[PDB]
């Protein structure tokens, strides 16, 4: 269920590295099944504490399967460049993955507005404070839910090592190494709608450097 | 409508992103990996240990979804509710069919070629062992079993939104490749070999 069978040792079993990674990547590939067969999309989520959070339309089928409880895995994964080894064989890539399992909860009316501030700030920090409240509209139309992140249901795979060449190739000579792979912020792009000289809010300002979810 | 129904386009995001995430259902429940992935012509092509369960499972007949994402950028609204991100995603379905073994070292060296331009040519031959340690999987790429969402728009902000002011706009995102590190066993002065060189800029097709 959660034990990885392949290279093992790059299983981890640290929360905190579960954490780190959940704060960094924006994006969960979400699968479950439908009449027997897999379904995965791709969607936005925000780490809020020990709660895995995603959002969207109230009309979507994928996320009202999941409000209705279909069991779900969801994935989440930082691609951290490629291992050119002196082979093929031993050619890999460089990342960090998590896997975890369970049901979704539906967030309550109650609560959807404190979560999706929370979530709203995981994607783009310090913004909730710069924009007005969501109305009553904006909530009705939007499904919050709440996957938990408990103590068993989860599994981190982390790969940041070298090429591990058989000794033939070595002796043969030949580079070998890793070419690093970053995800970063361009400078931002301002909407044609928007007054000329209008400033960047100080929470895009932060947006810069290697992407993070928080 | 932001579905696509170019296969040029889905081409080009499965010839752009290496990653996939692979879904499939054992015991009636859902299972999702991230795996490394070519496009040979019409075929999306993985591989893995012979003793790996899932990929063995792939290899029996499990139905799979493939999932393969670029994320672009934030779309930064002047709401929280028009905020979204720019992004393109395919998703793929059917059966991987295994490679057989007369076909697997070609099919290999083209993966290669994907994740490294130029490589296989700078490399030795792979051995039987390392080829019989291998599975191959292939899925096709047909007319009907897939669909492409692409989402490259501006923030939609409503009229009293925009009549209030505030900044809204879309804050890109690239992936990029790094300066080489070279391995600790390597002399120095050995010099990049030509792929190696040529790995620069975006992850790009
Ligand atoms: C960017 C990237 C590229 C990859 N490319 C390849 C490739 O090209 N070939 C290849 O074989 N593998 C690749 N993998 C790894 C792949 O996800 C599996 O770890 C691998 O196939 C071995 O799986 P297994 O047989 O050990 O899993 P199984 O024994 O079938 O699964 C058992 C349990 O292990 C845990 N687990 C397994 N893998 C992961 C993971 N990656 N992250 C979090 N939890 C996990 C899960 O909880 C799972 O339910 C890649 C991983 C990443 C992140
Ligand atoms: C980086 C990223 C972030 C996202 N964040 C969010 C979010 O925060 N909230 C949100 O609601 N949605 C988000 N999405 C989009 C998500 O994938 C869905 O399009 C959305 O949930 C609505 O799905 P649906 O129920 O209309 O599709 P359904 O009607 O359930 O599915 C029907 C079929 O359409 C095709 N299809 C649908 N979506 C995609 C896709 N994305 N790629 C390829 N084929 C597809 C598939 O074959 C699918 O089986 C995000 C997508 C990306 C790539
Ligand atoms: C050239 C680029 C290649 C890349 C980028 C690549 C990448 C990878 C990755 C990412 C893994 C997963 C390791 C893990 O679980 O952490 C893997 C496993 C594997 N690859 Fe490759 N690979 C390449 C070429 C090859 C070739 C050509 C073969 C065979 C000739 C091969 C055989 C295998 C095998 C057998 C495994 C299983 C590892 C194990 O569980 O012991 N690979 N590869
Ligand atoms: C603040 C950061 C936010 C981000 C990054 C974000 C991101 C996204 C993304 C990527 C989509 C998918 C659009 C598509 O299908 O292509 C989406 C859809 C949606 N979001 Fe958000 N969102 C945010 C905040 C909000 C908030 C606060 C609400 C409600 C109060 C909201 C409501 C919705 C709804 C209803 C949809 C479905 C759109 C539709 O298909 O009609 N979002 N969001
Ligand atoms: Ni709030
Ligand atoms: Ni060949």
């Amino acid at each position: 269920s959660t034990r990885v069978t392949r290279l093992d040792e790059k299983q981890s079993t640290s929360r905190e590295r579960l954490d780190d990674l959940l704060d960094t990547i924006p994006l969960a590939t979400v699968a479950l099944v439908r009449d027997g067969h897999p379904v995965a999309f791709p969607i936005g989520f925000g780490r809020v504490g020990d709660e895995l959070v995603i959002h969207g339309s109230t009309g979507s089928p994928w996320l009202r399967a999941l409000a209705e409880g279909a069991p779900a895995a969801v994935s989440v994964t930082a691609l951290d460049g490629v291992v050119v080894a002196r082979s093929s064989f031993e050619s890999s890539f460089r990342y960090r993955s998590a896997t975890l399992f369970g049901t979704f909860e539906v967030i309550a009316d109650d609560a959807k507005r404190g979560y999706l501030d929370a979530l709203t700030d995981r994607f783009i920090p310090g913004r909730t404070a710069e924009l007005r409240a969501s109305t009553r509209k904006e909530l009705a139309a939007t499904l919050a839910l709440a996957l938990a992140i408990g103590d068993d249901n989860w599994s981190l795979k982390l790969s940041e090592g070298w090429p591990d060449d058989a000794d033939e190739d070595i002796a043969a000579g030949g580079w070998a190494g890793v070419v690093p792979l970053t995800t970063q912020y361009g400078a931002p792009l301002t909407a044609p709608d928007v007054a000329a000289g209008t400033p960047l809010p100080p929470s895009v300002r932060g947006m810069t450097g290697e992407l993070r979810n928080t």
